[PDB]
């Protein structure tokens, strides 16, 4: 590691030092000791500490503030990734291995809103890593167009409720991408924590989205992840939603050799979408319990679930409609993390209606 790096780091680590607020988990745990201890490391690939906490140092406001530039970042900089890791998706000591992939018995999850009086729509989606490439960060323009062509290719052989059409980002007009966005179903443009990440060089070329004409099967094409596979629709039917999403990963594994990572499971950029890769969720509304945000996260944690805003994270709800997801995702199976959310979700429908 050179020293210009090694001077901003010192500095971003003084900065994180500096602010007496800052409540991302890389202030919580980038200590002295774990600093000096990595700080000077490089990878195969000159991936160094810099390329993982910058995000962090430039977005305090970050809650987890970290990225993993490649695969090898993951134990280089462990000393640091380890407890984030444990942190994050409650408890994962270093002994701990990620379970081997499981869907679990797709007949015992049901209807999170019969009455159809909350739930406005249930999306369940996992990401994926084409082995051979790095993440974002150790990507190079022509490695975009290569993944993107791989992909579209793989998913234009998809069949039946999941046959569709690829949209490449390049060349897609302003009106349908806004559109898209302001459905839920594609990506969002200029993340300003991925941008300081590095991970939108090049943009858009090699982005693009994948999906049936009825937009309830989903493929994203280089944003955060490699892939993003979707699976959504409006109402609560979690058991359709999880059963197509099944239905997509498998088939889709069958033909793309994906990242698999024995300790951490399937293998993403940023540490919170390891393991499973699988993020359940639905755009809910309850008045009496959301009358403010705050009883309503503290209860959300109760149930290891997350509040994200109508947009997306890092948003605002639009009247009263939040983003309740299942916030942990290594450590548990599949089935396990369709299960927090849907447990959690069947819950607070309970105590909203017990609310005065
Ligand atoms: N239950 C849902 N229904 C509709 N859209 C949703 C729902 N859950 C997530 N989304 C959408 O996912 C998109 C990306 O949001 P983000 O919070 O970054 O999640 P992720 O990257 O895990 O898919 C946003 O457009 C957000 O509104
Ligand atoms: N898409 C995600 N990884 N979201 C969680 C982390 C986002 C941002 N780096 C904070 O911290
Ligand atoms: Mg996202």
């Amino acid at each position: 590691v050179d020293q210009a790096t090694l001077d901003k780091l010192e500095a971003g680590f003084k900065k994180l030092q500096e602010a007496s607020d800052c409540k991302s988990l890389l202030k919580k745990h980038l200590t002295k000791d774990v600093f000096d201890s990595i700080k000077n490391k490089k990878t195969g690939m000159g991936a160094t500490l810099l390329d993982v906490i910058q995000s962090g140092v430039e977005n305090l406001d970050s809650g987890v503030g970290i990225y993993a530039p490649d695969a090898e970042s993951y134990r280089t900089f462990g000393p640091l990734f380890d407890p984030i890791i444990d942190d994050y998706h409650g408890g994962f000591k270093l002994t701990d291995k990620h379970p081997p992939k499981q869907w679990g018995d797709i007949n015992t999850l049901v209807g999170l809103d019969p009455a159809g009086q909350f739930i406005i729509s249930t999306r369940v989606r996992c990401g994926r890593s084409l082995q051979g490439y790095p993440f974002n960060p150790c990507l190079t323009a022509e490695q975009y167009k290569e993944m993107e062509e791989k992909v579209s290719s793989t998913l234009s052989s998809m069949e039946d409720e999941l046959k569709g059409t690829y949209y490449p980002l390049t060349g897609m007009s302003k009106a349908t991408q806004q559109q898209l966005i302001d459905d839920h179903f594609l990506f969002k443009e200029g993340d300003r924590f991925l941008q300081t990440a590095n991970a939108c060089r090049y943009w858009p070329t090699g982005r693009g989205i994948f999906h049936n004409d009825a937009k309830t099967f989903l493929v994203w094409v280089n944003e955060q992840d490699h892939l993003r596979i979707i699976s959504m629709q409006k109402g609560g039917d979690l058991k359709t939603v999880y059963k197509r999403l099944v239905t997509a990963v498998d088939n889709i594994e069958s033909k793309l050799p994906f990242s698999h990572d024995d300790r951490f499971g399937f293998l993403t950029f940023c540490p919170t979408n390891l393991g499973t890769t699988m993020r359940a969720s639905v755009h809910i509304q309850l008045p009496k319990l959301a009358k403010d945000r705050k009883v309503l996260e503290d209860i959300a944690s109760k149930f290891n679930l997350q509040v994200r805003g109508t947009r997306g994270e890092h948003t605002e709800s639009e009247g009263g409609v939040y983003d309740i997801s299942n916030k942990r995702r290594l450590g548990l199976t599949e089935y396990q993390a369709v299960r927090e959310m849907q447990d959690g979700i069947l819950e607070m429908i309970k105590m909203e209606k017990a609310a005065a």
